[PDB]
């Protein structure tokens, strides 16, 4: 529960005052453009200190993440920000000494754009290991689309697409159960945890298994010659249930 508190606290990456590096960078750049070496040097320290704060928040988030793969991207992304920082400062100092230097202007701009992109990659990486909310909203978007492709495949008698779409649904559904289950080991018993876990079990033990059997039966029938008849309604019903199930896990995790 304390780590869960630290997590939310660390959610201060959502534009934090002391973790904010884009504004200090625009200011450092403007001093560079106006050719003010002293101003640059002053703002360079502020920019570097917030980048260091941002990095510190990211490393900390990594220490309370069992997401071994999310954590690697964060660490990698952090180390690249670290290497990039002094190079941005030197492009500013260079421009500060030669403000009319067009090359110094172009380099500043390329470093600025590179910093913005790298800061975005890091913050999204830290968002991923401190909240599965985004993950679930995306998972839900993909499930709906894949379920819809699965039913169109049925209507177009596309056995390949049926098996392929059903494989993507099953794998995404299985990953949702895994990402939610573990995440639940950060809370204590209550009507919350239980509702999330009952939603997850209904998906894995009841919904997924019957969707699988309907896919199997559709393929078996469509692979006939002529196609052997079938109940498209049970198939449609079972595929929709996959979406309902994932959507319910998401609602539960949110409350
Ligand atoms: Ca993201
Ligand atoms: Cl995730």
């Amino acid at each position: 529960d304390l780590r869960r508190q630290l997590r939310k606290a660390v959610m201060d990456h959502v534009s934090d005052s002391f973790l904010e590096t884009n504004v200090p960078l625009l200011v450092l750049i403007e001093a560079a453009k106006n050719g003010n070496e002293k101003e640059v040097k002053e703002y360079a320290q502020v920019f570097r200190e917030h980048a260091n704060k941002l990095i510190e928040v990211a490393n900390l988030a990594c220490s309370i993440s069992n997401n071994e793969e999310g954590v690697k991207l964060v660490r990698m992304s952090a180390s690249q920000l670290e290497a990039l920082c002094p190079q941005v400062i030197n492009a500013a100092l260079a421009l500060a000494a030669k403000p009319q230097s067009k090359l110094a202007q172009e380099n500043m701009d390329l470093f600025k754009e590179q910093w913005e992109k790298q800061v975005r990659v890091l913050t999204d990486a830290v968002d991923d290991i401190t909240s599965i909310d985004d993950f679930l909203a995306v998972s839900e978007n993909h499930i709906l689309e894949d379920v819809n492709k699965c039913v169109i495949a049925l209507q177009e008698k596309d056995v390949d697409g049926l098996d392929r779409t059903a494989g993507a649904i099953r794998g995404r559904a299985a990953r949702v159960i895994h990402v939610v289950t573990s995440e639940m080991d950060n809370y204590e018993p209550g009507v919350y945890t239980e509702k999330v876990l009952e939603a997850t079990k209904l998906l894995s033990n009841t919904v997924m298994p019957r969707f699988t059997e309907q896919v199997e039966a559709a393929v078996e029938a469509l692979s006939s010659d002529p196609a052997q008849p079938m109940d498209e309604n049970e198939f449609i019903d079972a595929s929709r249930l996959v979406y309902d199930g994932i959507r319910d896990i998401r609602k539960a995790v949110l409350m």
